[PDB]
RNA sequence: UUUUUUUUUUUUUUUUUUUUUUUUUUUUUUUUUUUUUUUUUUUUU
């Protein structure tokens, strides 16, 4: 309808509305530009010194990020790990058959000049070093993310990990909520280390030091929720990835989907850079984020909730998506899966059940399709005047009533308002 | 009916009522007049000094706006940012062709003479300067707007931002509510800076200092709510902008609409001056305001509420609009969209579903004409199903502030 | 006794402001107050 007129007086009006941008950036379409990920670990002073500046700065309640980065690089240059097979991503050849490589085999540059305390702090601290101190430093990255009292839930475990080798304790005193170390995550160089470590131990899963993954793990797939919700959807319906896809039933979800499955981005790859696209700063607007995939995110989570997901009762309810239609589509999917059990004899002793029996005996009209086929159901749905039948509605009610403790703006609370009146 | 007579005695009466004015002012119809936006950053004394007068005045509990403006101009003349493509708005050619430009490439004049403390304050403060001090100053603009305890919600984040570089803390002590800095927003020169900064970093989205956008952002589209509600309406119904338009069903909403879509105002433009029409003082009565688009604003928000918007349960309920009719029209729109799911197979494996296969059964899709007609058939009075639809949309809403269209909606439909 | 709205008037008549506002919306990115890994009956000589 490129053209709209106003009837009263036959004048043209040209409906337009403010431009929005934030185009996503994929990982591949970046190793076009550079062919290395720069890690500006700056000053290169003694490790013995650095071990000091931190062990102090920590107990103190302030310590330069610049210092901790430098210390980490220091205690982590263990060139451990022997390449099982080969290894390469996005063209970059990280190593190969049994080469020996270490964490920072992901691209080190140095820089700047200014620091803090002079040359050499308090010698008091020894090689109660690598062992555990780095783990702490990395641990805090995880803790620095959660905005809620749950943080002290993690820190608890964050140290009841820790105790392993020396049995120390707390270091700061100040809660968090953003101010303390909670802002380390804002240091492009810090994150790059966290990512490099996680990506590294994800490969050498078995390694005395692979315990460092604690707290370094919440960097893997950071800002890739949509991919995850898609994964859960499959697991939770029993359907294949291609079958689940066909059940997508509104454009902007298909749009979203197409956007996520763009090829040659290595998402199905074992150990690639793609999962850390954010923390290595490969991309500044993830294509797989839940906020750039709102329609999908809603549909997928609402559906899983109707199918009894626990995860899904607390997902966030995006804004500016087409709710009513998104949820009608979810209901249907949920209803189809919900009433047609896979159900098929699996083992036997000489006597199977052949499902056959002259498969026609009950309702032939408004009895809904047998299996889980989009076409059968779409058609059945047409037959129903494209308006949810009372049973579906009943299905939804019995899935959302008896949910309790629902945070507002979650799709849990949305679902319960919509269906359990 | 230019003529009204009184039956009892055949005398003419001439109904008239008080004149109202506030005609709107568009942005374009202004770069007719001037061709520059004047920024009277006054005194031009040392930055080192200024850094002082504020760092003091702040911790104190009073500091001249005049000073802070000057300080800002001081720490912000970073001529950073290299023009990606070209850049021009309303005729004004801001930059070009790989040019390098900085924030204040939007028109500086100087003025007046009088100030406050003498020449040089407390040297105590250094270049813990640009880094973070300006951000604070700008941050306050945002905080200075909200009239509610939510302000300390923003200031919280307003500093837990802050904490990056230096880790400082509070500066005033006195809450807010209009008195402290909450009045900086009244300084035509202050705002002009806020706008210039926002408009600048909206262009150079990627820039070490682009973090300054915090708190400078609520100036973008300030007093342009109607435009926003129209955008949400589209997003929330799934309809195109031209299709949504056709669902407008009462004159004064069409009037309103026509007013908003006046051409050559650059509203669909990426980075124009239009969004900052108020803070650059391009216009003193926005055409896009919610108060100059009441009917639209009501209709648009009511409809979105029926369609499950969360945003919309708290919109304000304008006065002096035609409620009953405005809401009948909204209901219908909401009912149409609400019952006809887009619903269409999108991916396949060799076997698509071809959709191919009464009286008071309502139209199939979402077409105004089909529905208008169906509605005629219904004696232009909402059927029991619609009414039911409305109820199930508004009951189970809780926590409604009064004068919101949330509360209006719940009173009308969930008896 | 004579009185009688616990009425008053003087003007009034939104415990409305119009100057601009109107999601007690938002840096951005983002969103199970998920997860180290192993487990996961606050089962047991």
């Amino acid at each position: 309808s490129v053209t709209v007129k106003r009837i009263i007086d036959n004048t043209v009006i040209v409906p337009k509305l403010p431009a929005n941008e934030d185009p996503v950036e994929y990982p591949a379409d970046y190793f076009r530009k550079s062919k290395e990920i720069p890690l500006y670990i700056n000053t290169t002073k003694s490790l013995s010194d650095l071990r000091g500046y931190v062990y102090q700065g920590l107990k103190s309640g302030n310590v330069s990020i610049i210092h901790v980065n430098s210390y980490l690089y220091g205690a982590l240059k263990d060139i451990r790990g022997k390449l099982d097979k080969d290894w390469s991503s996005f063209g970059i050849n990280i190593g190969k058959a049994g080469d020996t490589i270490g964490i920072f085999d992901l691209v080190s540059l140095k820089a700047l000049d200014g620091v803090l305390p002079d040359g050499v702090s308090d010698a008091s601290r020894t090689s109660a070093d690598d062992k555990w101190l780095p783990l702490y430093l990395l641990g805090l990255y995880r803790v620095g993310r959660t905005q809620m009292p749950e943080y002290r839930k993690k820190l608890m475990d964050g140290l009841t990990n820790q105790c392993k080798m020396i049995n120390e304790q707390f270091e700061p005193l100040v809660p968090e909520g953003r101010d303390i170390f909670d802002v380390w995550g804002n240091d492009s160089n810090y994150t790059k280390i966290v990512a490099a470590v996680d990506m590294f131990f994800h490969m050498f899963k078995k390694h005395e030091c692979a315990s460092f993954r604690y707290g370094t793990i919440v960097s893997r797939f950071k800002d890739c929720a949509a991919l995850a919700t898609f994964g859960h959807l499959c697991k939770i319906t029993g359907m294949s990835t291609e079958d689940v896809t066909t059940w997508i039933l509104n454009r902007e979800v298909a749009d979203e989907m197409v956007q996520m499955m763009l090829p040659g981005q290595e998402i199905d790859k074992a150990d690639s850079y793609m999962p850390y696209l954010i923390d290595f700063g490969l991309s500044s607007k993830s294509p797989y984020s839940s906020v750039k995939n709102p329609a999908f995110h809603f549909w997928g989570q609402l559906t899983a909730l109707l199918l009894r997901s626990t995860r899904a009762r607390n997902a966030r309810q995006p804004d500016d998506i087409e709710y009513t239609s998104l949820t009608t589509a979810g209901l249907l999917y949920a209803y189809a899966v919900g009433s047609s059990a896979d159900l098929a004899q699996q083992f036997c002793v000489g006597d199977n059940k052949y499902t056959p029996d002259d498969s026609t005996g009950g309702l032939t009209t408004n009895a809904p399709p047998q299996g889980r086929d989009v076409v059968e159901w779409l058609g059945w749905f047409e037959d129903q005047n494209r308006k949810p039948t009372p049973d579906m509605m009943q299905y939804a009610k019995r899935a959302v009533m008896s949910l309790q403790g629902l945070r507002e703006k979650t799709i849990g609370k949305y679902a319960k308002s919509e269906f359990d009146k």
